[PDB]
RNA sequence: GGGGAGUUUGACUGGGGCGGUACACCUGUCAAACGGUAACGCAGGUGUCCUAAGGCGAGCUCAGGGAGGACAGAAACCUC
């Protein structure tokens, strides 16, 4: 048996670029982040000061939004079908979570327009569970247990069950 | 305008002088489980800075570590 509503489903996929360096750069990622998303993303400042990457404190140097629902496994299938179904076994974290990276942008379904050039990306999902508010809601917080988190197995095998993928070694 | 006049040229202090400030303050110890308690005892700090680094209210949680994610690495950003 089992039970109904203990099932597997994704809380929120979030994606990211981190171009390392404020300006026009800057705007035209959060340009294609925004058409992409649907929505706007926002800035997040550089938390420290290191010459080796030629960035220095409090200046926005990456753009980063979240979804959930609908639009969540709308994204998240485009970027499967971009890297064919096809994971590694270290893809996976401890957690549950798990997520991987596109080189290029215009593949997943976006125009390519030549002002804002070509940008790469990150995908990160939180695989979730009915009842995960509960470790982050205000009046009454609380731990998860332990029977109800999420391990990799068990991400493993919903990647593979759901959306028939292949997790090959590595 | 030392030609001439009057006067002054601190204190502390293992003699005085040179050095130093133990000369006004603050922290720990000395200090002997109330308080107080000495030495040129020990380790140090002060003559500032702040329109907010003051006053309320609201919302968040930090240092660090582990596991993941294109360039990205020991260190750039995102997630748990
Ligand atoms: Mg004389
Ligand atoms: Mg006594």
């Amino acid at each position: 048996k089992e039970n109904p509503m203990r099932e597997l489903r994704i809380r929120k996929l979030c994606l990211n670029i981190c171009v390392g360096e404020s300006g026009d750069r800057l705007t035209r990622a959060a340009k294609v982040l925004e058409q992409l998303t649907g929505q706007t993303p926002v800035f997040s400042k550089a938390r420290y000061t290191v010459r080796s990457f030629g960035i220095r404190r409090n200046e926005k140097i990456a753009v980063h939004c979240t979804v959930r629902g609908a639009k969540a496994e709308e994204i998240l299938e485009k970027g499967l079908k971009v890297r064919e179904y096809e994971l590694r076994k270290n893809n996976f974290s401890d957690t549950g979570n798990f997520g991987f990276g596109i080189q290029e942008h215009i593949d997943l379904g976006i125009k390519y327009d030549p002002s804002i050039g070509i940008y790469g990306l990150d995908f990160y999902v939180v695989l979730g569970r009915p009842g995960f508010s509960i470790a982050d809601k205000k009046r009454r917080t609380g731990c998860i247990g332990a029977k109800h988190r999420i391990s990799k197995e068990e991400a493993m095998r919903w990647f593979q069950q759901k959306y028939d993928g292949i997790i090959l070694p590595g």
